[PDB]
């Protein structure tokens, strides 16, 4: 697993579950295009997006739908989505986690990158 | 102002300076046009942006260009830029306040929303 | 000022009203004395907590009573308040912008520290 | 395991290795007595605080030594601590995760509590 992603909700201190995330990668011609998706699990993670085979360096985005989170939580919410984008670099062996800290009008996103 | 932004930076306890900010809207045919960009200056601020009878209801996406602001420090970060991607003024008129708190491999954003 | 405290609702968007401060600066004998304490305005600021002169180097405690912010709000927040605590002064006399942002089972909190 | 604690390190992007962790109760005389202590792990992580049976309802403070952290790195820091002060409720069954981010002159902490 190269890549995971965790989302926290700030509101109910809880793992935020069956939050939609996609993630997409830069394509040559400068697009954003469709890499892996799912849903959080009840721990608020998401496993299982793409391989150490498939993960080669590039520009990623993760976009997290945290306006359907709150909508089903009927909490008004400030953001369309959360979006993380960042440059995979090789630097000897990694593994990212995408966090993400979640508040109807703030979110914090963190990326622990660690080498197994 | 309708629509002002404010940076700091975790790692030195100060506003974060002549960072650039690009903002779009989205447009009808889905695409993100350019809507207003500038600099923060030494409060961490950016004002003047736009005005309350250009800033009609949209989706508008500020672009906060962190990476560049990291490496004019000496540090590598993780993130690309920060994106805060928004539905404004569709119960009338609102002014917003967008914060973001900078670290290297963090951030947070916030929007605070006020009713003139 | 010397001292001042800004604290946001991340539920809302909006400045937090009406929260209690109170400061505290450790004594010769360990103990935490009372320094200052008041109640963050519309703006959600508290400012007028004390003067150059009074402040002193010295280890300063400054509490954030959110638990009862949240409850008049009717939600049953996680933390008892939010502690800042940070030597104040000691290579001369700077001003301090004591941040925090509220959500019921998080909280962050920063310090903008300029030179006058 | 009632009492986690989990600190992640925002300027590198990685667990916050070899952080002492200081847990106290507030007593029926109204002081803070020690409870249990360690320090964080390879994963940031700290385990085997306490048990079940320990771990009864009443008023806990966590003290996180930010300060050593950042000054074992060479970078200034702004806070003596992170301290995190919450009731313990017995509320059906209950797992604490006490999670903090650090930054040098930022922090966020957040509670993820859980039932397994």
């Amino acid at each position: 697993c190269p890549l995971m992603v965790k989302v926290l909700d700030a509101v109910r201190g809880s793992p935020a579950i069956n939050v939609a995330v996609h993630v997409f990668r830069k394509a040559a011609d400068d697009t954003w295009e469709p890499f892996a998706s799912g849903k959080t699990s009840e721990p608020g993670e998401l496993h299982g997006l793409t391989t150490e085979e498939e993960f080669v360096e590039g520009i990623y985005k993760v976009e997290i739908d945290t306006k359907s989170y709150w909508k089903a939580l009927g909490i008004s919410p400030f953001h369309e989505h959360a979006e993380v984008v960042f440059t995979a670099n090789d630097s000897g062996p990694r593994r990212y986690t995408i966090a993400a800290l979640l508040s109807p009008y703030s979110y914090s996103t963190t990326a622990v990158v660690t080498n197994p």
